[PDB]
């Protein structure tokens, strides 16, 4: 639904969060 | 180090999010 | 890789890792 | 309560999920 911000601090853990997120999406994608 | 945002959909999905980012700083606060 | 396995107590962080885990492995399966 | 056991492949995705979980387990910690 609605979209929500978070900061994150470290690349590091910014780019496991991304991939995390990236991946939930993909997941969710492929039932509409 | 530096601060990244990272936007994410659904307020449930958010909610996990962040609960992942407090514990991950509660852990490294303990080091300083 | 090889496969490692990781001891979870309680119910619903059980289902949140699992659901992360099966995000990833359906990711991966993109590109093989 | 219970614990539960997830199979996860690789290291990489291993250490990350081990980090998350003893994360939450710390921050579990503090009220008990």
């Amino acid at each position: 639904g609605e979209y929500f911000t978070l900061q994150i601090r470290g690349r590091e853990r910014f780019e496991m969060f991304r991939e995390l997120n990236e991946a939930l999406e993909l997941k969710d994608a492929q039932a509409g």
